[PDB]
């Protein structure tokens, strides 16, 4: 066999069917002879690749596979790579090499010390020595990012490597089956429910890899169980909880002393599946009031280790949350009482205010939506506003940046074809990976895409205000015209200048067979 | 408080309580007012304060933490680490860097791009952004080094730092607990149970990890109840398992074929804490017969990648082994008979043949001494000669790296006291880190130190008539006279011609209060 | 052709025709069928491999070639490569790899990541795609450590690649010219002779790529028509100009407001061949006073980037030496008046003075001998007491790190065997690279090795004083007898307890036909 038809019957073996691309010349020698089981989906820059492919991994919980080329389509992509390390994305990145015998002098195309381009956003990254050790560093690539805590992982390969012949020994890797799925050990873990038992007032906070690991159900039983109100981690990936259970409070503010003081009088505070914490704005004050104590379970040594506090258990979110929520007694304390329903703003006959586009989503949009974040200005309106019942639904930028939400959006709604993707995006960001609404037309994918434009980078401004900074340049956006570039990139366009044409918009798109852009004129801050 | 007194009640919080050094003009700083309750053990030359550190963490079973000098001080380590990465010895190393006022100068003592020197032989390398910083990142690299994988870390600190006020809420960090004590899930672990249960010829192979856990009683009893022998995985750096006991079977060869032909037969083979394998010479055939499968137990993810064949469970040793122990059946299989006693070796009143040096400490020492191993050429002999009833009974540099035992076996005497300490060195490993022998005289750690002196490289000669490979140089080691170089140390010295010497120098040296280098002439290859 | 053949071919067509080497298993099928055109020159430890092949190449002027094994085997020369970096040293490090059909699976003996393992402290670091690429890569290194800036270089050669065939074109790497051998452009020269000429109180200071370039004599040249005062830059590596012309100043002061002081009244300082500035304790203030301005010649951009003050300009150091020296006016200034002789020490019959040593040694030493230093209290004074005439004279750890003079010394010995090489080691710093010995005894090279025994670690202790810092461990370190280690390698030794027995041994030493240690008991600081 040729290392081209061993590593196909790797990567088909290991549950992997799909290639998320931009090719180059590197490449072609991997992409010939494409096997009919795969499919090829093909994005216009490497970030809209990724962003794809990484909506997809998260939303599908299984890793995704990338090709992209050499050293310029990997580093176009290195934004992506940075939201994937944050939310630990499953991706296997690959990309093409010069062939060995033109690596040392240079030519065109070689990726220069490849191995170093994507540190330090990758898990494991790596060049063979020699074309028969590439299905095995391809296995290795496999398990590196699927193993917990997830993450993406780089691989680069000679394209001269593909038609050598393959080590016959590579079948022993096609079904290995590598298992990351721990929880603490008995003895230790009787101790920790003994403490949550013992609690007075305990409460709880999550963060994404609960909804990585599908874990939403078990924290409901837990929250239920212990009476115990439940936050989501500051900066939220994604949501891991029912926003509209009685116990839900909500996301929590990103800054030390709001934390500490939100947390007052909590004596155990359990956080799983969060970093301890993704903080933003500087906030100084105390960690946690006296009264407090943190216990952090997390997928990852790196969260375990940097917490300024607390109690840490570094194993994975689905047994843990499963173990706890079968093990801990019934309190009979009160259930907490539900949140009460935000307020309508008032809304004239103009712009749009964001919660009236929230409000209106939440009244039209299937029980089954998922929603995509990148309307930076707008985040805490949005997690009061809708009620998101189901895991899976919802996607914010891990790493904070920006041309994440796009792309992912068309991957989400892949991986999940019955579920209507809404990804809610400024009009700065839409800008960032604005080339991938070409993929979502091409392959039919029905994505809906709210541009929500002020005209400014909103988030920024208003952070300009907080520093009382004068005179910083770059915040504005005039002139860009959407439905414009929907068009040009084969996308439905509509557009939504007040609340009639938005209801009306939405009607529209929801009824709609392919993919659809509304531009929503919000207003200015 | 400032970041010293912080520092070190951070450190003596978390179980530290002695600083492996060799002082430089950075590190005067940290070192100065240095508290009554901790212990400083100096060492003349860096590979063998880390050697030192590394067989005391090794044998405590605990974080070993390291003070060297800068750039230079820590690349005169860098040999040591790499036995150190691969034994998964956790190591706090740290290093100091000139004031943060000169750094960008490059004044002299600058370490340059610090935190990527002793890349990638460490699990996490840092320097802080500020002063008040340090206590939060040596809280860190304390957690790095000590959760599973276990391994080294490194930590800048420039000098200045030390005398700046620290945070008040670094004081969260004192108490932190933090736990990777896991295993597999009850489910995944009832199934790995009852394919042991079922397997008709179970074999079981033991690494490293397995005596870093303090797992081996629970090994005996679990390869008791299946009925199984037991190897120790190749290029063994520890001994797991009790090597008279019935099961054993001794050090597997570091050969693929070797071990796919041991293997034959054995439908199940199950590894515990070891990597899958760690190969030495090449000797390429199939990685497992047919009729024989893999699974692996391993605390590394890096080594359940990288296995060619097999499944793998990524989980703490010492949980996995004990909950295995308890949960399989006992097989109704004859229990494995017992590897009958090596044969003596025809002995004259010349020159010591290896086997009869090992043959004699097995008679002459206490049943619960402790051995090292740095006589390249003779590791299988010793393997089959010495009884090591007890864990924590044998060291080997894990790399392969020399330079290790001497250091390494004054470390593990500090850690245990009343079990004595025999390092058996090469005439040519014994100068990679001869200066080492000074600590030993200093502290009176009293290391036994068993030079077999055949005047070459000897593992490397056998390797050269291998290949057939004529005119290979520096093979040779004539003209060191060790109980001089143990005199210039202050180490009491012997020497053995004969057998009757070998054994007059042993009776004083078990007798002795203090160190004792004994210099052994071996039979040339 | 094999790659084995063309490589050595490429070596001697190069000039190379020495390895300084520590072997291993990987390094086998490299040195095997060994030329008889070239040397091996064994060390027992990394770190003397490695400072032996520095010192050689240093007083050699051109690159040598260092084998060593493996991870391990590089990590041990380290310390020994940061010395090597600061000093421009052009080093070609090679290391074996195991066989690339073991890489994958990390074998014992794999180099894992191996061109990150020496950065930061190499120009160029490097693993080979394939072995036909193998000849280019070592041209690569080769080339890459000549070129100005020189500095070390890194080859990692998997083990199965030399038996390879070569490629047939690699014939035209064999007799490759480079050349760095430039200066400033001649409208841009003029400028600066100008400035110079019309200076009315010009200084120059001298580094160490002054005497790496054999620059010294146009220097002096300079330095009389320019009628100025030339002082070494601080933590001076080499010595670039005879230390009794009537210009000498002696070596800079290694503090910022200390240099400032030193060069205010002088309008113009012209620097060659330094740092700007190599600064160790820290005094701040002006970095020049108000009236002075700098210019600094350097052959390396990054001194030239990272100069806090002056202009710069990036060239060799010889060409532009020589061209200054040959175009500016005799200045009719009177030329500067020699510094007076120093002072003798008060010196009674027991213990001696650095002074008496150093007054001595320059007394009964040949006029072109070659000192080390690694003494490190005792630096101005020897520089005070030392009449050094001619280039090459003068070699001191550049990076501070300790460990490189009695290694460099040997290879200093063998660069220059009409040259009396004499090494002044302090105590501490002896056991750094203590088995380095070994070398000069195997291969009679008849190095002076003076130990300087006051016990401590003085300059550190020095240093504490400074910084009133009480209670630092690990400064003293007694009980160390160096004529017995001597013995122990193989090497004559002799003890000078007074300064009769100094006259007398250095007598006996200085008649010597072989290598010489001599233990000087000096007085406690
Ligand atoms: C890749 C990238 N570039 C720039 C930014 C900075 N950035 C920018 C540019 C923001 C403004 C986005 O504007 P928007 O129109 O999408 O939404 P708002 O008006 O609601 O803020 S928020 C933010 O952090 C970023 N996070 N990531
Ligand atoms: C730091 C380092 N340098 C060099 C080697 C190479 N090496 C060397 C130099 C060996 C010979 C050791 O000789 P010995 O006298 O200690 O024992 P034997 O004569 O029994 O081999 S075995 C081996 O792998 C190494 N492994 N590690
Ligand atoms: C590799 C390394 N380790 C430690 C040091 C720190 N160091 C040490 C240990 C010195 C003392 C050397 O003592 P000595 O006996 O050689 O000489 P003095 O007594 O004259 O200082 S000076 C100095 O910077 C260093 N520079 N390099
Ligand atoms: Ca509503
Ligand atoms: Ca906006
Ligand atoms: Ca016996
Ligand atoms: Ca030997
Ligand atoms: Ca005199
Ligand atoms: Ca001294
Ligand atoms: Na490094």
């Amino acid at each position: 066999a040729s290392v081209h038809g061993t590593t196909y019957e790797l990567l088909r073996r290991q549950g992997i069917d799909t290639v998320f691309g931009n090719p180059g010349s590197n490449e072609l020698p991997f992409l010939k002879d494409f096997p009919e089981d795969f499919r090829y989906i093909l994005a216009l820059q490497e970030a809209c690749v990724v962003g794809i492919a990484d909506g997809y991994a998260q939303a599908s919980r299984k890793p995704a596979f990338i090709n992209l080329h050499s050293a310029a389509g990997t580093g176009n992509a290195m934004g992506a790579l940075s939201n994937a390390w944050n939310s630990h994305s499953p991706l296997i990145v690959t990309a093409g090499q010069q062939t060995r015998a033109m690596i040392g002098v240079e030519a065109l195309l070689t990726n220069v010390d490849a191995a170093n381009l994507p540190r330090p956003l990758v898990k494991w990254s790596y060049e063979p020595a020699s074309a028969a050790e590439v299905p095995h560093a391809m296995s290795r690539a496999i398990h590196m990012a699927s193993m917990a805590p997830q993450g993406p992982v780089y691989l680069s390969v000679p394209y001269d490597d593909w038609d050598k012949d393959a080590d016959p020994q590579s079948h022993h890797l096609f079904d290995r089956h590598v298992s990351s799925s721990v929880r603490l050990n008995d003895q230790d873990l009787d101790i920790l429910v003994k403490a949550l038992n013992s609690a007075s007032n305990p409460a709880i906070v999550l963060g994404p890899d609960v909804d990585a690991a599908n874990a939403n159900a078990d924290c409901v039983m837990l929250a239920e169980r212990l009476k115990a109100p439940v936050w989501v981690a500051p900066s939220a990936p994604r949501c891991p909880f029912p926003t509209r259970h009685p116990c839900f409070r909500g996301l929590m503010p990103a800054g030390i002393a709001a934390i500490s003081q939100l947390l007052e009088g909590h004596d155990v505070v359990l956080v799983i599946g969060a970093p301890v914490f993704r903080y933003h704005q500087y906030d100084p004050g105390q960690y946690l009031k006296p009264g407090t104590r943190l216990i952090s379970v997390t997928c990852d040594p790196l969260e375990a280790a940097r917490a300024p506090m607390g109690d840490a258990i570094v194993a994975d979110i689905g047994a843990m949350a499963s173990a706890l929520a079968n093990l801990v007694e019934e309190s009979s304390r009160q259930l907490p009482t539900a949140a009460p329903e935000p307020a309508k703003v008032d809304q004239d006959a103009g712009r749009l205010h964001p919660e009236t586009v929230f409000d209106t989503l939440n009244d039209m949009a299937p029980e089954n939506a998922i929603y995509l974040n990148e309307s930076t200005s707008t985040t805490a309106q949005m997690w009061q506003r809708l009620n998101m019942r189901n895991p899976g639904s919802y996607y914010f930028c891990a790493a904070g940046g920006t041309g994440f939400a796009l792309p992912a959006a068309i991957g989400v709604q892949l991986a999940e074809p019955e579920r209507q993707v809404i990804a809610v995006i400024g009009d700065g960001s839409a800008n960032y990976s604005i080339s991938a609404l070409w993929t979502a037309a091409q392959y039919n994918i029905p994505t809906i895409f709210v541009i929500m434009n002020n005209g400014t980078y909103g988030a920024l401004r208003w952070f300009a205000g907080v520093l009382e900074a004068e005179n910083v340049p770059g915040l504005d956006v005039p002139g860009i015209d959407f439905r414009a570039l929907a068009k040009g990139y084969g996308v439905q366009a509509l557009k939504a200048d007040n609340l009639e044409q938005l209801k009306g918009s939405l009607q529209e798109a929801l009824s709609a067979k392919g993919p659809v852009l509304i531009e929503v004129s919000t207003v200015s801050p």
